[PDB]
């Protein structure tokens, strides 16, 4: 008697989901593009969910944030709002409603110190 339900694989699949994530590339001191792959998509996934922190600075391990792609097409995201000459751990991990699949290798991005020639 099943009343209602939704996601039956989510459970399965959801954590199985194995997101690569090469590396955060600092394009600026104020801003870090987020790069990842899978190599199964899940149907069911609503999106990803990018959590970002400092680790060297003062707000490190102070309080983590999260950033909703809202767009399960969009395996890259870009974290803004960064503070300059600072390491910062992100890692990707998938998300239906509000479980997440197994996070990604958590990879720290040290964002220099004088901007470099910027164009965009």
């Amino acid at each position: 008697g099943s009343s209602g339900s939704s996601g039956r694989q989510v459970q399965k699949e959801l954590g199985d989901v194995l997101v690569r994530l090469h590396n955060p590339v600092v394009l600026t001191p104020t801003t870090v593009q987020v790069t990842w792959t899978v190599d199964r998509q899940p149907q069911f996934i609503q999106g990803y969910r990018v959590m970002y922190r400092q680790t060297s600075g003062l707000q490190a391990t102070s309080s983590w944030q999260n950033l909703d792609a809202k767009v399960p097409t969009e395996r890259s995201a870009v974290l803004v709002n960064l503070k300059k000459g600072v390491t910062y751990e992100i890692k990707v991990r998938p998300y239906f409603n509000e479980f997440q699949g197994m996070d990604s290798e958590s990879k720290t991005v040290r964002t220099t110190e004088e901007s470099g020639p910027s164009s965009g």
